[PDB]
């Protein structure tokens, strides 16, 4: 229950919430009304969840791109600033928060990504993304790195993906055609493929996230990084001598980062809409107000004419403005969340190798047009389901060691002056190592007609699934009996789940992907023994058919009974 007479405010953890708190103290020193600032995790989703239950904070902070959907849901109260107040803020920043002709929030400051380099390590930073692989070679020779930026959020990679032609929604005659997406076009594949080549060529790691990139850069390890104004504070207090400049160009074209406007919205179910207006219009959106917040963490180009004008003489801000001009201001429509999840998923999978650049973006083209949902929420949820299910399997002993029915097969190959005939049969077949199969990566979710579909991967990586067994084959007059051990590398399972509106999780599909490779160790026989090649080829073949199948038929049931136990 939103407490009346008090002000609860939410802002992102990477912003100057400590400074925002001080402004909250002054408000309390003048009105007696306490202001509490909190920076929850996943607030861009937490808010719409609690605010939908008629609860939440009185004021929520975030880039305008999210607010479109918030307002659509009726979670945001229409702001009421006098024409005189609007006048003291740049018009374009009001357009940013205008949804359906109504102003649904107060703009705070414009923010754009810029290139951040180490003056000492790199006095003159590269002007293009292409001359970066070369620069990495040099730095590596000195135990350094060329570039490190968050690859877990599509917000940071998008600048490159759009550079050559990528785009979210086609804007036409004052309207964003939610059907005309542009993430898998020629211009987009070029960018993502480039980004992927950087990882394939080990110039950067896919696992790299915000904190890892920040630590390396501020530690002096990497020469460059890509971040926003908020990031400057931590670099200031580091030892790194830094500069902020124009992002690298791609194919003679500038990187087009999505520009966002940090906005403050008032929760519709708030009983303190007047106290909220006071705070925002007369305590935060003042030169003294924005300064307190800015000292803690730079806001970028504030929407307040007076202050934006004062800090406009900052080289770093001058850079940010340059990047903003080259890129475009994000649309605020509700479909924006889908767009983000789609791209976020395409980038992550393409960078991890889970999907090829084409497969990823094609799926993003589709997903960006699906029914927006609390992705994170549902993802963590489904992962949790599979995990516990897989952990249950780990308990049973029926699958590890997994007994496998014998098998016999006849073959032949015209080897010389003989249509070489001969067969062999396997006994005491046992699969091992399936007790260590975890979930690889997040569940890739999508919602259609109210039903959620999820695709996952369960496998035994950084380990091996061996199948030991007694073998016997016929070679002319030789009837040898030995023991074999076939190792399978990269054992993977493709899962397909479906969560009904009733909340029922039913297994859609289950298949053991064909083994990337199989290394047969035939006892007493050497890889140099001419026969090995034939036997190995046969064993591996019946492995990719018989074994792999009678392995799926045994794991499919166990995965159904679990993913559908508590089901109902
Ligand atoms: O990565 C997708 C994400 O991008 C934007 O979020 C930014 C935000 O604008 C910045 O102020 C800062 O907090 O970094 C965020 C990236 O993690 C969009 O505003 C957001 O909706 C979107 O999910
Ligand atoms: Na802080």
């Amino acid at each position: 229950k939103i407490e009346e007479g008090k002000l609860v405010i939410w802002i992102n953890g990477d912003k100057g919430y400590n400074g925002l708190a001080e402004v909250g103290k002054k408000f309390e020193k003048d009105t007696g009304i306490k202001v509490t600032v909190e920076h929850p995790d996943k607030l861009e989703e937490k808010f719409p969840q609690v605010a939908a239950t008629g609860d939440g904070p009185d004021i929520i902070f975030w880039a305008h791109d999210r607010f479109g959907g918030y307002a659509q849901s009726g979670l945001l109260a229409e702001i009421t600033p006098a024409a005189a107040f609007q006048d003291k803020l740049y018009p374009f920043t009001w357009d940013a928060v205008r949804y359906n002709g109504k102003l649904i929030a107060y703009p705070i400051a414009v923010e754009a990504l810029s290139l951040i380099y180490n003056k000492d390590l790199l006095p003159n930073p590269p002007k293009t993304w292409e001359e970066i692989p070369a620069l990495d070679k040099e730095l590596k020779a000195k135990g350094k790195s060329a570039l490190m930026f968050n690859l877990q959020e599509p917000y940071f990679t998008w600048p490159l993906i759009a550079a050559d032609g990528g785009y979210a929604f086609k804007y036409a005659a004052g309207k964003y055609d939610i059907k005309d997406v542009g993430v898998d076009n020629a211009g987009a594949k070029a960018g993502l493929t480039f980004l992927v080549d950087l990882i394939k060529n080990k110039h950067m790691n896919a696992d790299t996230d915000y904190s890892i990139a920040e630590a390396a850069f501020n530690k002096g390890e990497t020469a460059m990084t890509i971040n926003g104004p908020w990031a400057w504070s931590n670099i200031d207090t580091s030892a790194v001598n830094y500069g902020v400049t124009v992002l690298p160009t791609f194919k003679g074209q500038p990187s087009k980062p999505f520009v966002g406007v940090l906005s403050a919205g008032i929760n519709a179910a708030s009983p303190n809409k007047e106290l909220a207006k006071e705070f925002l219009e007369n305590y935060l959106l003042t030169d003294e107000g924005l300064e307190a917040v800015n000292k803690d963490k730079p806001l970028g180009a504030v929407a307040l004419k007076s202050y934006e004008e004062e800090l406009a003489k900052d080289p770093r801000i001058a850079a940010t403005m340059e990047n903003a001009q080259k890129g475009e201001i994000m649309p605020n429509i509700p479909q924006m969340s889908a767009f983000w999840y789609a791209v976020r998923t395409a980038v992550i999978n393409a960078a991890s190798g889970r999907q090829t650049v084409d497969a990823a973006l094609a799926a993003a083209q589709t997903n960006a047009a699906a029914d927006p949902i609390h992705y994170d929420k549902i993802t963590e949820e489904i992962n949790k389901a599979v995990d516990e299910a897989v952990a249950a399997i780990e308990k049973s002993e029926t699958f590890d060691p997994m007994k496998v029915p014998d098998h016999s097969d006849k073959f032949e190959r015209h080897i010389g002056i003989i249509d070489l005939k001969g067969e062999l049969d396997m006994r005491n077949i046992q699969v091992r190592g399936l007790k260590q199969m975890k979930r690889v990566g997040d569940a890739n979710v999508k919602s259609e007609d109210g039903v959620v579909k999820a695709h996952l991967l369960v496998g035994v990586h950084d380990d091996v699934v061996s199948m030991e067994y007694d073998l016997a084959y016929k070679l002319g007059d030789l009837h040898p009996n030995t023991h074999v051990i076939s190792d399978i590398q990269d054992f993977v399972v493709e899962l397909s789940l479906e969560v009904s509106e009733e909340g029922n999780m039913t297994l859609t599909s289950f298949e053991v992907r064909q083994f990337a490779n199989v290394v047969n160790h035939i006892g007493g026989l050497s890889i140099l023994d001419p026969i090995f090649a034939v036997l190995s080829d046969v064993l591996t073949a019946i492995f990719q058919d018989t074994v792999r199948a009678e392995m799926t038929k045994v794991l499919a049931p166990a995965f159904k009974k679990e993913l559908e136990r508590n089901n109902q």
